[PDB]
């Protein structure tokens, strides 16, 4: 009978050792070699309050990948050291309790984050989270499990990062073609408008619920820097920097083929760690290509519209506990007492 409690936290992951991908070299020399296997155990007639805006997981998770990434991607400049070309593909992790803790877990099909949980679980680990660092559109995720799921601390208050939890996934996918000849920093991705513009609409009359019918407007970011008015995320060991400008398309239909979102290879990147600007090698030669899974994306809401008839929402990031907080909304330690 258990307590909220906050116990360090323990991780498990199929990485294969010997591998130079360095999600598998951190997994292998950071979480339980053994093997485990843990189990469920569904809590009968048992109703629970759940905060993924105020959730100690998030922040332990936070904490092995910033580790993560300063041990496998090494900026030449901070400081002046080495810095190769590296493996980069995420792996899933699993957040694991020690032995007099457990992990409680909302098996509540349309659960938003906050608030009271009909079925809950105790589980000893997590489902397999890919730690992917990107802004504006969360990538690889989960998809909500019924409907679009609109995600906010509190969603009055617009101060708050939102997080729309998509319930089916449009492919992205981000090119930076071979050939010594021309800007090598050229990139681009590819994603079908139709399938875009439809989940759009689809996000759109979800937000309307939940602003009293209202007129859904989006607009391209203006304050932040590059990284959050830039669709950004790490391909290969190599960062990209797209414009969203296409997706956020007021207008959208003449306008439903293949969009394709013009990015950039940045060399010098101002860290989602906090650690200010740092400065890595020229890409590498060859066909750099990710396809990823659009699953979610981050918003926030303008102030100064209670008298007008219009709510307009413009795609953020920048805090990467979003993006874990994205896929451990479900879950929350408790002491056993
Ligand atoms: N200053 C404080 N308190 N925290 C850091 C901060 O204030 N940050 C916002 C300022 C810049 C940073 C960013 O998010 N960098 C980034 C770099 C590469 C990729 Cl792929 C990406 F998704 C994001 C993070
Ligand atoms: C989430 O659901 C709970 C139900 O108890 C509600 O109190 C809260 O306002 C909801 N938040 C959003 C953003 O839907
Ligand atoms: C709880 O979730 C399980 C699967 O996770 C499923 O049978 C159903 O959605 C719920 N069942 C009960 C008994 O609450
Ligand atoms: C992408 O989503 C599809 C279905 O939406 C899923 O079957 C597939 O495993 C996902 N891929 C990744 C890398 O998550
Ligand atoms: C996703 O959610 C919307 C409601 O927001 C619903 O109309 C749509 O049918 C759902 N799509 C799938 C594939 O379940
Ligand atoms: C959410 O929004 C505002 C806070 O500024 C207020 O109207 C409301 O009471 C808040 N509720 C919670 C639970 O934070
Ligand atoms: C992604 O785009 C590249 C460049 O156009 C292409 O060669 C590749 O086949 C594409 N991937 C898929 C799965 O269509
Ligand atoms: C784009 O998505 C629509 C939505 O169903 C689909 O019918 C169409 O085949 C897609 N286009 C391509 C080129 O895949
Ligand atoms: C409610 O929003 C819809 C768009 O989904 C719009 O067509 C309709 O006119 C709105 N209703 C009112 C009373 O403004
Ligand atoms: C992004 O591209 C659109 C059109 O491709 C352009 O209108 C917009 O100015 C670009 N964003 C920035 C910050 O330059
Ligand atoms: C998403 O997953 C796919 C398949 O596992 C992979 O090819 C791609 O590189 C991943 N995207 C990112 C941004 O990590």
């Amino acid at each position: 009978v258990w307590k909220d409690a906050d116990t360090t936290l323990f991780c498990a992951s199929d990485a294969k050792a010997y591998e130079t991908e360095v999600h598998n070299v951190w997994a292998t020399h950071a979480c339980v070699p053994t093997d485990p296997n843990p189990q469920e155990i569904h809590l009968e007639n048992v109703t629970e309050n759940f905060n993924m805006w105020k959730n100690n997981m998030v922040e332990q998770m936070h904490e092995d990948i910033i580790s993560l990434w300063d041990q496998s991607l090494q900026p030449c400049v901070k400081i002046k050291q080495a810095c190769p070309k590296i493996s980069f593909d995420p792996i899933p992790i699993h957040y694991c309790t020690p032995a007099g803790y457990v992990i409680l877990k909302c098996n509540d099909k349309n659960f938003n984050g906050t608030g009271p949980c009909k079925n809950v679980s105790s589980v000893q680990c997590t489902h397999g989270i890919k730690p992917v660092v990107s802004t504006q559109l969360l990538l690889n995720g989960s998809l909500a499990e019924e409907e679009i799921i609109i995600r906010s601390e509190n969603l009055t208050n617009n101060a708050k990062t939102i997080i729309v939890h998509l319930n089916k996934s449009v492919e992205i996918n981000c090119t930076r073609p071979s050939n010594s000849g021309g800007d090598i920093r050229k990139a681009y991705c590819e994603i079908n408008g139709t399938k875009w513009n439809k989940v759009l609409k689809q996000v759109t009359e979800k937000l309307k619920e939940h602003f009293n019918n209202k007129t859904i407007i989006f607009q391209p970011p203006s304050g932040g820097d590059l990284e959050i008015t830039m669709h950004s995320f790490n391909c290969r060991g190599e960062f990209f920097y797209c414009n969203t400008t296409q997706l956020f398309n007021n207008t959208c239909k003449g306008c439903n083929g293949t969009i394709t979102l013009p990015c950039k290879i940045k060399q010098i990147i101002n860290m989602w760690q906090g650690t200010g600007q740092a400065m890595y090698a020229p890409p590498i030669d060859g066909k750099i290509n990710c396809v990823s899974n659009i699953t979610g994306i981050l918003l926030t809401r303008d102030g100064g519209a209670n008298n007008t008839s219009n709510e307009t929402f413009r795609p953020g990031g920048g805090d990467m506990r979003d993006n874990w907080r994205s896929e451990l909304y479900k879950y929350k330690v408790v002491q056993i007492e």
